[PDB]
């Protein structure tokens, strides 16, 4: 690849544990020159008017690393609250909201992968029982279907397949542009055999 790694490699990523000394928890995390915040709120006692009080709430604002929220980074808040709500245990901590917020930094590729995988890091350092970790990684297919991992900017913009992939530790896929089922499970299964370096990353070093 350009930047010099071969398909199944990771770009280097990093965390600072709990930057803010407000959030119950919070992860600046980095692959690459894709970096992202995210602050995590305990739970708080209390639970939106609109929402169930029987169980935890989980909720989560996306904020653009300038101007406001556009329509990439507003799904993006959206697939992020699904994976979320998803990987929490909601039957632990009743009539309680746990507020994330993913600040973008940096923007060099999959940031939703990356945001995902700050929010699973800043949720487990603010004690918010998860059911599972969260591992997402972002795929690109090339043209005769060789799998890429952990893609950057210039890759986004050259290839026509990826999936956005978020492995328990599936959870959620998303995919854009043409993807045939074949391209579909290479996804999958390389995706899968490389996140572990991610999880033993955030089982590990992160703790």
């Amino acid at each position: 690849r350009a930047d010099g790694r071969n398909p199944n490699q990771l770009r280097p990523f990093s965390c600072t544990r709990n930057p803010l000394d407000r959030a119950h928890g919070s992860a600046r995390w980095a692959q690459g020159d894709t970096i992202v915040l995210a602050a995590v709120y305990g739970p708080k006692p209390g639970t939106r008017k609109g929402e169930n009080p029987e169980k935890a709430s989980i909720e989560v604002v996306w904020k653009p690393m300038t101007g406001q929220i556009g329509k990439q980074e507003k799904e993006y808040e959206m697939t992020l609250k699904r994976t979320l709500q998803s990987i929490c245990l909601l039957t632990v901590h009743p009539n309680t909201t746990t507020s994330v917020i993913l600040q973008v930094v940096g923007n060099d590729g999959s940031l939703l992968p990356c945001a995902i995988n700050a929010c699973c890091a800043a949720l487990v350092f603010a004690g918010i029982p998860l059911k599972h970790l969260a591992v997402a990684i972002g795929c690109g297919v090339l043209e005769d279907g060789e799998v890429i991992l952990d893609t950057n900017k210039a890759e986004e913009q050259q290839l026509k397949s990826f999936a956005h992939l978020v492995f328990p530790n599936l959870i959620t896929s998303i995919t854009h542009g043409v993807m045939s089922e074949e391209d579909y499970f290479s996804c999958i299964e390389r995706g899968l055999a490389a996140s572990s370096r991610i999880s033993d990353f955030m089982r590990t070093t992160l703790q």
